[PDB]
């Protein structure tokens, strides 16, 4: 029954055919769960390791690293036990990766799942089997179902209050709303079908704590049915897209297994010759496996095994910087997202401001003669709800003990007052007991001390409450009327220790139309134009104005109605007992924007990123409080920036759309508008970011790019959230997209970085079989210098420092290809460069070398005709085609070209003469690692048999910086042209 709240509650048992005092028969019971099933969220179906290895498997990079590994190990098989090593380090690499992929997954938390944590075990029903309540288990509670609540029980599911057998009932609906106060709960039917879960009075929500009192109920709702139920189907529903990053991941892999497929092609296009080679000859079992081994290498110089461990450690580390930052992000990929944020909607109590209200100003009537109006206007000293204060008139001390329209204004102020203020010691400071706003009528009465009461000695204890309970001890409060929407306003009936009076107090243009006179003094006078007028026209400039506080119209009823007269169990007669008033006076509180919240919406439009503010104010005043701490001009023009839930509604799906691209200002919305909003932000492509702490606010969170919950916000609210904020500050979330910019911009220097040093090495394994030379490099080599010689360095650009006007740019296209144009020439131009020179140098010194034969093209290029010993071939010894030596030139050319490269990747454009190298510390002392771990694997005995290796001497270095340094000289011509044409 999804309109519970809006039937009565005979009609809510009649639609099940129920009795209220009987409950549900057995057979009922078993008919009903066949056609609503068991009151339980679907449990969310987890995948096993089986399907998260295949998920690790299933990258085409890694498919093709596996079959390369696949290859070696047949090729090591049919061949010297360090032949093996090459399988078996491949295959490492691609085995440690996964189980980091399963720890991840493992560790990650789902919302879903933290949803079950509002699921209570039990619950409690009265059937037809038995007269006595039964507890049973919740998931076996139906629709229809007669339970019984009580303090401290947990809300089994969505329930249509029946009778209320306490005095009155408080429910905590805190996880729906964040963290809030108790609200009372009635029987009476809420006559809009359409109402939202604040104005189901009669209604009682799975997930909920009953504060206080007993009732019972009748089931309307379980399972996925429910509020907390139909929030899980939003979050199931919502798909989240892979960042720009990780899409761009997959056409790289995807083009490069097109390029390997061609390079594949062209080897083989250029060997047709050997089409036309005599068939008969060994060599054919030794050329497929010569074919066997390129293949494998071409793999090996294609894909970058070190940058996964260089990308989640810089990830890793920026978290733990972020962290510092009061920033808390949960998933490592989010931080690209992060500064990549074009859009920030933001929530402003506790976030924009600092949820600590003050009363700062007040004004009661002063004087009343037709036309003739005079008001007395008060100002309040003290922001926080300590009680130390003054009140001012004019910027001039007075005593409020002199006004009388000021005794009145703070005995209601104290009576219609349901919180309370403590000291804390151990903190040394006055702390709130309930809401902040009434909390902070609770300082303004003990600042103003209307009796003259004498609290200079009193305790810091008893200072809190002193003038409070003074006032307490003269009326007696008798029942409370409790706040409700409907009339935005509250009241309490009160008798003296002299008639009966009501105190009430709620938003001022609700009230002020139930007044019919007006307080002057200790006498009133009947409410006429020019004084309601005047009246109105301070709660705009208040409200509007550059004060920006939010005002409270205080009025009593001097002849309420007789006690038996009134029905304190129906809301909707409220408003008729808080009728024909009498305006006391106005005050007017004010929740202050945090000190850095100012500087860090100026960071936002110098950075090209939206803020858009949302409250609970009314227009008037968000609009105004959007003025005060920049999210608008003075003097700017706002009719289509600034809208409300209501109007909102009203518009056309298209309007819709178009409000949400240039709107700045949300104000009063519906808990659909934030979905909503993200939708229409991300059809126009923006990055979203979105605030939020309640169950309520858990759909939108995952929809958003980046969810942003609250320290304090309830645990749906973080586990559905990329980032938490530690203090709830809204600088904190600019400061994190500070940081994600500058990450980015250092993470993308050593992908540029690593990626060139493959296409360098696949020209490499290109050379060698497209002219039949020995191979230059092995896989073994090139896995060291991809995960160890490489990724140091790499990894020390990811301290690069960042630009000094990184928050001075619009934020970063998503499609923004990584390498393209210009930078494309220039890492073929190296990668052409680092090929030619890593085979040039193991063909010199299989040439023109003094330590080695002087082998002549032709037999370098047929070196595997050498073991017939042709006389083609001058007498020499095979082997020497295999030889340690040569491969040394070529992988120490190619070890020292990528330290000179790194050192071209400090900066995509700027000279090194501009930027020189020692700007990054950690970059020089990368590169002296990388080459002392370079001469490890060369003299340590056991590595150079492991790598085909044998040390160098130092002529034979000198040959390797001859060939390796120019490549700082070609790259600095090719910064040269980008900088000057
Ligand atoms: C890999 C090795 C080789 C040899 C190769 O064939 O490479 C080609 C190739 C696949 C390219 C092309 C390359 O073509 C050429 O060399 C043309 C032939 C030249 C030789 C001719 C001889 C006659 C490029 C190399 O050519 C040059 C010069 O730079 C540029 C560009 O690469 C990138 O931008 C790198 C992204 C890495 C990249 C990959 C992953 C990634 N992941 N983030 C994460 C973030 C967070 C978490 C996880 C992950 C981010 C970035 C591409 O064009 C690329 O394919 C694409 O689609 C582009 C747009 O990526
Ligand atoms: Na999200």
């Amino acid at each position: 029954m999804e309109a519970a709240h809006s039937k009565s509650t005979e009609e809510c048992l009649a639609y099940f055919g129920v009795s209220e005092t009987t409950g549900l028969t057995p057979d009922q019971v078993k008919r009903h769960l066949e056609k609503y099933g068991h009151n339980e969220l679907p449990a969310e179906e987890g995948k096993s390791l089986w399907e998260l290895v295949i998920e690790q498997f299933e990258d085409l990079l890694v498919r093709i690293l596996l079959l390369a590994a696949c290859i070696s190990f047949v090729l090591a098989w049919f061949e010297t036990i360090t032949a093996f090593v090459e399988p078996f380090v491949i295959l490492l690499i691609l085995i440690a990766n996964a189980i980091v992929g399963v720890w991840q997954e493992r560790n990650a938390e789902n919302a879903i799942e933290a949803l079950k944590e509002y699921e209570p075990e039990m619950g409690k029903v009265y059937r037809a089997d038995r007269k006595s309540v039964q507890r049973i288990k919740a998931r076996d509670i139906v629709p229809g179902d007669i339970v019984e609540v009580a303090v401290g029980d947990k809300v089994p599911a969505d329930i249509r209050i029946l009778s209320i057998k306490s005095t009155t009932l408080r429910v905590d609906q805190s996880i729906l709303t964040g963290e809030s106060v108790s609200v009372i709960k009635h029987t009476e039917p809420v006559p809009d079908p359409r109402a939202v879960n604040q104005d189901k009075k009669n209604m009682l929500f799975s997930g909920t704590n009953i504060a206080a009192g007993k009732a019972l109920g009748i089931v309307a709702t379980t399972g996925v049915s429910t509020e907390i139920g139909k929030i899980r189907d939003q979050m199931a529903a919502t798909e989240q897209d892979k960042t720009p990053l990780q899409q761009k991941l997959d056409e790289f892999g995807e083009q490069l297994s097109k390029v390997i497929s061609l390079i594949c092609v062209a080897v083989w296009l250029i060997n047709i010759g050997h089409f036309n080679d005599p068939v008969h000859g060994g060599s054919w079992i030794r050329g497929a496996i010569y074919y066997f081994k390129i293949a494998v290498a071409l793999a090996v110089a294609a894909i970058p095994e070190g940058l996964p461990a260089v990308i989640t450690t810089c990830l890793a580390l920026g978290t733990r910087r972020m962290a510092k930052k009061n920033a808390i992000v949960r998933s490592l990929p989010s931080v690209e997202t992060l500064g990549c944020t074009s859009v920030i909607c933001s929530d402003k109590t506790g976030t924009l401001t600092t949820n600590q209200m003050s009363v700062c100003k007040m004004f009661i009537i002063d004087k009343v003669d037709g036309d003739f109006c005079s008001l007395n206007e008060f100002s309040i000293t003290g922001s926080t709800y300590a009680p130390e204060g003054e009140v001012l008139k004019n910027d001039k001390p007075i005593r409020s003990g002199q006004f009388d329209g000021l005794v009145e204004l703070a005995t209601i102020c104290a009576l219609c007052n349901d919180s309370s203020l403590d000291f804390n010691e151990t903190k040394g400071v006055y702390e709130k007991v309930g809401e902040a706003t009434e909390t902070a009528l609770t300082t303004l009465v003990e600042k103003m001390n209307v009796f003259n009461t004498e609290v200079r000695n009193l305790s810091k204890v008893e200072r809190a409450n002193a003038c409070n309970s003074v006032i307490r001890q003269l009326m007696k409060k008798e029942f409370t009327l409790e706040f409700s929407r409907d009339r935005k306003s509250m009241s309490v009936y009160c008798s003296p220790a002299v008639g009966n009076k009501m105190f009430v107090k709620g938003a001022p243009e609700g009230v002020i139309d139930r007044c019919n006179y007006v307080r002057v003094g200790t006498t009133r006078v009947p409410m006429t134009g020019p004084v309601k007028e005047k009246i109105l026209s301070v709660i705009k400039e208040w409200g509007t104005g550059r004060d920006t506080l939010r005002c409270l119209a205080l009025a009593t009823r001097d002849t309420p109605p007789k006690r038996e007269e009134m029905v304190l169990d129906d809301s909707s007669r409220f408003m008729e007992y808080e009728t024909d008033l009498t305006f006391v006076g106005v005050v007017g509180m004010l929740d202050p924007p945090r000190k850095e919240v100012m500087g860090s919406i100026q960071l936002c439009r110098d950075a090209g990123i939206r803020v858009i503010m949302i409250t609970g104010d009314n227009k008037g005043t968000a609009i105004a409080i959007c003025r005060r701490i920049g999210i608008f001009g003075e003097n700017e023009e706002v009719a289509d920036r600034a809208y409300t839930g209501r109007e909102f509604d009203d518009l056309p799906l298209a309007e819709q759309r178009e409000a949400c691209r240039r709107a700045c200002c949300f104000a009063r919305v519906e808990p659909s508008h934030k979905s909503k909003i993200v939708e229409y932000l991300q059809s126009y492509d923006e990055i979203t970011a979105m605030t939020g702490d309640g169950v309520n606010d858990a759909p939108a969170l995952k929809k958003a790019e980046i969810g942003i919950a609250m320290g304090s916000g309830t645990a749906v609210a973080k586990t559905a959230s990329e980032m938490v904020l530690a203090d709830d500050n809204f600088s904190t979330i600019v400061a994190a997209v500070e940081e994600g910019r500058a990450i980015y911009n250092n993470m993308k220097q050593f992908i540029r970085y690593l990626i060139s040093s493959n296409v360098g090495e696949v020209v490499c394994i290109f050379l060698t079989a497209a002219l039949g030379l020995p191979e230059a490099l092995i896989p073994v080599q090139l896995l060291w210098v991809n995960l160890v010689t490489d990724g140091l360095p790499a990894t020390a650009l990811g301290f690069n420092p960042p630009d000094l006007d990184i928050m001075d740019r619009p934020p970063r296209s998503p499609k923004e290809p990584l390498i393209s144009g210009w930078l494309f020439f220039r890492y073929m131009a190296i990668g052409g460069y680092v090929g030619a020179a890593t085979v040039g140098a193991a063909a010199w010194w299989f040439m023109y070398a003094e330590d080695g034969p002087g082998v002549t093209y032709h037999q370098l290029t047929h070196f595997m005709q050498c073991t017939e010993d042709h006389p083609h071939f001058e007498g020499l010894d095979c082997e020497i085609f295999e030889a340690p030596e040569p491969m040394t030139m070529a992988l120490s050319v190619l070890v020292t070209i990528e330290m000179c490269n790194a050192l071209n990747s400090l900066s995509e454009n700027q000279s090194l003469m501009r930027m020189p190298p020692w700007v990054n510390i950690w970059l020089l002392g990368s590169i002296c690692l990388s080459m002392s771990l370079h001469f490890l694997i060369l003299y340590v005995d056991p590595l150079p048999m492991i790598f085909k290796l044998k040390a160098l001497d130092l002529t034979q270095w000198l040959m390797v910086l001859k060939i390796s340094l120019p490549v700082i000289g070609l790259d600095e011509i090719l910064k040269f042209i980008a900088r000057n044409y």
